[PDB]
């Protein structure tokens, strides 16, 4: 116990189902400052993503081993990290209220790291690491389920926006060989390097789910700019539709149907897709939208959104667009905000496809919803 050999035994978190319906799971990290006597860390903060009054781990003392147990339900998928500090005095009162937990928060998860002896751990949006635990009766995920290796790899570029002023990746993905449907996805570094979005894209095509398409990931560059270009802001979307997808037809040809071509972003892209297809129905008229942030730009719910506002006054009108609408359970205010959207959307609630889920904010649980978006956006190209 604490030995090399107990820890070589050990790659990630332990579970064994206690009901039917819920299993108990068990953490381990490995102190690299040894035990007790030697090491900075006093804490080890588990944070849980969609369930996190808060709890360290707890050492096995005269040893490096902090271990900790919880339970989880049988269907439940999410990431989590670790936070081992050097201060105990946050979170040592014995029940906050909400204050404090912002608060505590906001100080440890500098500090946040991935579970390193966790495989699925990827750099991810929020500034830290985070590790991925799924529970046995998680509900499916199309194609991430069998990863099947494309055949030839995404093309990464360079486009330089005479418009915006700046240069951002690009990423080319080609499924099929010779009109291709387009789809634009944005965060594009994230589903290009974070979790690779191309085995997936090859697997689904393969077993004839997922036409051949074009798929163009767009990096976000950074947080200020994703800040800035994401919400809301209609030079983004005419520097696309002037010099990337005009750009991207020479190296990847695509049809020019508004039908089949998508538009796919979560939080701040969620937002922006839906703003892609409502002024731009003519280029973008597939609209998948993942806990999208319809609240912006207002802190609180309380005021409504700028977009739904828009709506409201019918500034702007939702026609011919057919929608992928989705939010999570474990996300209250998105949640609040994505059904208050689709209620002013009741004209065409015909054409938009409404998925309350069972996830959280959560990359590890967008990536099921995306593709199932894919499918069901794409479906008509299937007659």
């Amino acid at each position: 116990v604490g030995s090399e050999s107990w820890w070589q035994s050990k790659h990630g978190p332990e579970w064994q189902r206690l009901n039917d319906e819920m299993f108990e799971v068990t953490f381990w990290w490995r102190d690299p400052q040894g035990s007790e006597e030697y090491s900075t860390i006093k804490r080890v903060w588990v944070y849980i993503t969609g369930v996190t009054q808060p709890q360290s781990m707890q050492r096995i003392a005269g040893t490096d081993v902090w271990q900790w147990t919880t339970q989880l339900n049988a269907n439940w998928r999410g990431s989590y990290c670790f936070i081992p500090t050097e201060r105990d005095d946050i979170f040592s009162a014995p029940s906050p209220d909400r204050l404090e937990l912002r608060e505590g928060w906001r100080k440890l998860l500098p500090q946040a790291i991935a579970d390193p002896l966790n495989p699925q751990s990827w750099k991810g949006g929020l500034g830290h690491a985070v590790s991925a635990l799924e529970m046995p009766q998680a509900p499916l995920q199309p194609g991430w389920d069998c990863p099947q290796a494309p055949e030839i790899p995404a093309k990464e570029i360079i486009w330089k926006s005479e418009r915006l002023k700046n240069s951002r990746r690009v990423w080319i993905f080609t499924t099929g060989d010779v009109e291709r449907p387009l789809a634009v996805l944005l965060d594009g570094e994230f589903w290009a390097q974070s979790m690779p979005v191309w085995p997936v894209l090859t697997s689904l095509t393969h077993r004839q789910q997922l036409p051949p398409a074009v798929y163009v990931l767009i990096d976000a560059i950074d947080t200020t700019h994703r800040a800035h270009e994401l919400p809301c802001n209609a030079d983004f979307w005419l520097a696309v539709q002037q010099e990337l997808l005009p750009l991207v037809k020479v190296i990847a040809p695509f049809s020019d149907r508004a039908d089949r071509t998508v538009v796919a972003g979560q939080s701040f892209g969620g937002l922006s897709a839906l703003y892609a297809g409502l002024h731009w129905p003519e280029r973008f008229g597939c609209v998948l939208s993942q806990s999208g942030s319809y609240w912006w730009p207002h802190r609180g719910g309380q005021q409504e959104g700028v977009l739904l506002e828009k709506l409201k006054a019918g500034e702007v009108s939702a026609e011919g667009l057919r929608i992928v609408l989705e939010a999570g359970i474990r996300e209250p205010m998105i949640m609040r905000a994505n059904q208050a959207l689709y209620a002013q959307l009741h004209p065409i609630k015909e054409s938009i496809f409404w998925r309350q889920v069972d996830g959280g904010h959560d990359a590890l649980c967008w990536r099921g919803g995306l593709m199932q978006g894919l499918i069901d956006l794409w479906q008509p190209l299937f007659h």
